[PDB]
């Protein structure tokens, strides 16, 4: 429309539905001018690791990375949501992007200018089609905040391709973000898009009540025999022993199930007392990786685990458990003490996950007899093998949404192995740009290139809406359950909430499970 | 619409109605930028007075306090209102928004500069779910001037919440208003609700013909026998005397009803002759207060009670009274001299309400016999009797209009113990923001949180409309009334009216209650 009239307003409540919530909530965002409207060619660093070696393109133009799941839920949403039900699920979303102003900057004599340009545009698509690399799978920075009053900048875009070391492969793909379609909007003129999600699994918000072994009626015994144990009869002779299993001996006993797939990690010692009995190591060194072509990869969360043992809280597995920062800003990228960061517990999955410190089992290495006594070794990984069960990883309410399944010919059960729901079409990358506006011509015709700008920015508001399904609890235990429960007791600062500076914080992490259900 | 057209007009009038009167009052208000876009926590004052310590937040918002009568009324309206009808109360309220114009400020060789940001946005929401700490009840500072000319600055919302002296309590709650839905308002754009007030008693703006216990008949006795004396009849006998009342003895007499609730309050000598013979003292010490949690408060108005004798106008209760500044404008929080600052009168409730000075009364408080004889002590405080009946404090021209009745399990004739009507659901908050525009970034891409942002205020007009429902006096008195007239003689300046420097100024104070109703 008009310079002086608003192109959409604040909505961040949320209400809740039948079967349902609805998270709408609203950032100020700003956008820069990346890379002064070049498309440049980054690379990865000169070295003899060719592990973090890279090569890509950085692009002029920005994205909105709204995944993470504090951007849309309160922590009073988030604990109204994980003890009242069993799962939940994306189902539609709906995004759109108003109040656009541009702004322009002259720096004279030390001294900075704003003044705001009425006739400039900036210019927004959304990739429906992902015919572009797709960067939000990743868990990285430039995410919304979770307070709805700090302001959002936006993220530069920039991706990587096929590679040998540094240097450019045949196949790697060069992508122009201009030679795409796109809606130019001037500060009357205003985006919106919907999206409805692909149908995916509740994600569990339970836990269990009972452990995978102990299916069994604690009463009666089985019906079944089974080789127990060979022994001497008399000098040279040998008898074989068969037993069925009664309730006393649970350990040798028939089971129709198995836990999920493993893959070891080492243990480390959390705790103020045991934490001396750690080995001085690293984990590049002695934690797990899995390796791709010339490169090596640390197995960062690796399949699900249960982090430690029953009643052995301070002995942990290094490997599986996700860590968040208490406040989005904070600029350390390494710190030595625990109670600056926030580390989660995967202990909810322990009655069918095996906990990831001990190994997975054992098995028979050879053909035993009176000359080679039988032997057996250790299973620290294990595929998959027929008759598991497995628990996914939960979502956080500081964690990733969801990921990008790969297009590939082939999937083994594509959960995002930090946590979410995995996605062949998943939410639309939504890329922003300001189209350059250059500065005085040279008045006579010359073919050098425009390096000349008006240095400008831009700022606006988006909003981000969003459909969750939920699976209601039907449950007849008898006892109460564990709940979230905010308990700080006395303090100066409230948790979750802003301090007298100003500055947001969450002090702990929150998992979804808590509500429990029979195996 | 657009810049260049007005969003709305300027109405101040008030028209008169049979049974009703509408005050339509309009102003210019200015809205600072708060807490740099931040929400702040605030604390009370370290020290080991617990009784001012407090816990709450500060928020960059601001809100429309018009609570209080004379920024609607005239002080013509209000003798107009006052000498013709026995009661008001409000019906319907329609406030709207409209005129917005924010502007941008630079600072630079210390020479400011103001010019208008045309796609800079304002956000405004009312709170009709009272789903937020309701400030307005208090009597506080930031309502719109009585003067239409005077300009408003809109207060800074904060709000205080469940405390342990200084530090937070677990259920203490903090609210985040960009959490609500709000509307962005350019300069084209206005804003608007109307809301309707729940059905209040009238106001009574009426005195008493009579005594509440004078309300017999004169000329007759009484038929109701009762105990009189008793008497020692010869020796050691003793004989009971009845006695019945007279129209001579109207003290010892049959009463259907007894004055309201009392809480007593220490006296004060207020007048020329009389102020030696004050002891020197503190209201703190002298005074009387409840306590709640381990602080204790002043009981400021408390229950409402004549403030002083008949006859005896120099000595009254320190207590009850309220008083008020002849202009909204005066620094000064304390002050020796009574000339400044306006002291009402409670006196009009005398028949019903007992003096704040005095007793309520006085109970026996021992079994006589001949060996102990009887004794009796004064009631100072008297909770609810069956029979009793009281009058509110009336409302003044500067004083608060209503408050919210809080949510609880039970309440008590819940009138506001300042004045005003007690409302379930009062009319509902207004809270009003300027939308933050961020600095230029930094053109790299950084984690650091925005704290650069572009100094701006809003500027606009407010229009408050108030249906208000009268009883009209129907009365057979054949004499003449006592009626609010203006007598200041001659005068430099006229009462009510502004001075040579252009300063508004009220040189008295103004209650309801002038026309009277018998008993
Ligand atoms: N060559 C071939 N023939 C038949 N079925 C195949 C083939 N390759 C993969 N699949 C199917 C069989 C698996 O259940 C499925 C996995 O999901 P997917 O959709 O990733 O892919
Ligand atoms: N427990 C219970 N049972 C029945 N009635 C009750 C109860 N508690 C309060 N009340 C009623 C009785 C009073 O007249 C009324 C006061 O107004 P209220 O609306 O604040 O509340």
């Amino acid at each position: 429309d008009g310079v002086g009239n608003s192109s959409g307003n604040w909505h961040c409540d949320s209400q809740w539905l039948e079967n349902g919530v609805v998270t709408r909530t609203t950032r100020t965002w700003v956008l820069p001018s990346y890379n002064n409207h070049l498309y440049k060619r980054i690379q990865g660093p000169s070295g003899g690791d060719n592990n973090n070696k890279f090569f890509g393109f950085s692009t002029p133009w920005g994205y909105f990375d709204y995944n993470r799941f504090h951007c849309h839920f309160s922590p009073r949403d988030w604990q109204r949501l994980i003890n009242n039900n069993w799962g939940i699920r994306p189902k539609a979303m709906r995004f759109r992007l108003f109040n656009i102003q541009v702004k322009e900057v002259t720096v004279q004599d030390s001294n900075t200018t704003i003044a705001n340009n009425l006739t400039s545009t900036v210019q927004v698509f959304a990739d429906k089609d992902y015919q572009l690399p797709y960067v939000l799978g990743s868990a990285t920075e430039g995410t919304f905040p979770p307070f709805p009053a700090d302001i959002y900048t936006i993220p530069q875009y920039g991706y990587c391709t096929l590679n040998y070391n540094n240097e450019a492969v045949d196949r790697s793909a060069f992508y122009c973000l201009d030679y795409f379609p796109s809606d130019m909007l001037r500060t009357g003129n205003n985006f919106e898009f919907t999206y409805t999600f692909e149908d995916v699994p509740f994600h569990s918000m339970f836990a269990h009540n009972q452990t995978l072994d102990r299916l069994m009626n604690p009463l009666v015994d089985q019906y079944l025999w089974a080789f127990s144990s060979v022994s001497q009869a008399g000098s040279s002779g040998r008898a074989l022993h068969y037993s069925r299993a009664t309730k006393t001996n649970m350990a040798a006993q028939y089971r129709n199930w198995l836990p999920g797939p493993f893959f070891r990690d080492q243990q480390i010692f959390t705790g103020a007392s045991n934490i001396t009995k750690n080995n001085v190591f690293s984990v590049w060194e002695k934690g797990k990786q899995w390796e791709l072509d010339n490169r090596t990869n640390l197995m960062q969360p690796g399949p699900a685990a249960a982090t430690t043992f029953s009643g052995e809280p301070d002995r942990q597995a290094m490997q599986n458990t996700l860590a968040f920062s208490r406040t989005v800003y904070d600029q350390t990228t390494a710190t030595t003490d625990r109670n600056q960061i926030l580390i989660t517990n995967e202990d909810e999955i322990r009655p069918t996950n095996s906990v990831g410190i001990d190994a997975w089992g054992a098995v028979p290495t050879n053909n035993q007899s009176i000359v080679t006594p039988g032997t057996r070794a250790a299973v620290n990984n294990q595929g998959a093998l027929p008759g598991m069960v497995w628990q996914n990883r939960d979502i956080y309410l500081q964690g990733p949404i969801w990921a990008k399944i790969p297009d590939t010919d082939n999937h083994f059960h594509p959960s995002p192995l930090i946590g979410g729901f995995g996605c062949k079409h998943p939410p639309p990358q939504i890329f922003i740009k300001n189209t350059p506006v250059p500065a005085n011509p040279s008045e006579t015709f010359q073919t050098a290139k425009v390096a000349s700008f008006i240095n400008q920015y831009s700022t606006g508001q988006c909003t981000v809406e969003i459909f969750w399904e939920l699976k209601k609890e039907t449950s007849k235990r008898w006892n109460p359950e564990i709940q979230f429960t905010s308990n700080f007791g006395n303090a100066a600062d409230i948790q979750f909430a802003v301090s007298d500076t100003g500055s947001y914080s969450e002090p702990r992490p929150i998992g979804t499970r808590y509500l429990t259900k029979p195996l």
